[PDB]
């Protein structure tokens, strides 16, 4: 089992139309996916799992859970890579939200 | 009767690992779109759609769907999930033929 790691980006959501809700969810997830494959070659990625989660209780919450695993012979720092991927996702979603707020 | 779970395994041998990501995304999002186009926002208490890409240890793509509606809402969750999934296959198959043609 090569290096692996998981992270969950969690975002409280404001008032959004259905179209904007789906757009935001997909944006968050694709930013993470694209980030991974813009730094790794398809061969270095043994397993990538991504879950989009939208929970609506007292508050509207979006969560993107990502798990990544590389071959045991690949030397990339998976945790740091996932961290940065997730960070990029947070800022891109947070900006898109401010933009919508107008 | 307030929730449903569904796991589908998909093999896509004629596609490169990159096109696998694209299809995984098409599949997952077709399912998300379907759920929100057929249920009101308030009826979707919790939805989770996972895409797993792993050509070396699985058929290739795995999609996991989890859907929950409020306990007082009368909806056939497995049925809705079934329809969402079938729609996904139909859309994925069209994409595959499209890709094959190019």
């Amino acid at each position: 089992k090569g290096s692996s790691g998981k992270r969950v980006i969690h975002i409280g959501l404001p008032e959004l139309s259905e179209e904007q809700l789906i757009e935001i969810g997909e944006l968050a997830q694709e930013t993470i996916i694209d980030y991974v494959f813009d730094h790794l070659t398809r061969s270095e990625v043994k397993d990538i799992e991504v879950t989009m989660r939208i929970n609506r209780e007292e508050t509207l919450d979006l969560e993107i859970e990502v798990y990544l695993e590389v071959p045991i012979f690949v030397k990339v720092d998976v945790d740091k890579l996932i961290d940065e991927a997730v960070e990029r996702a947070y800022e891109i979603v947070e900006r898109k939200l401010r933009e919508i707020a107008n």
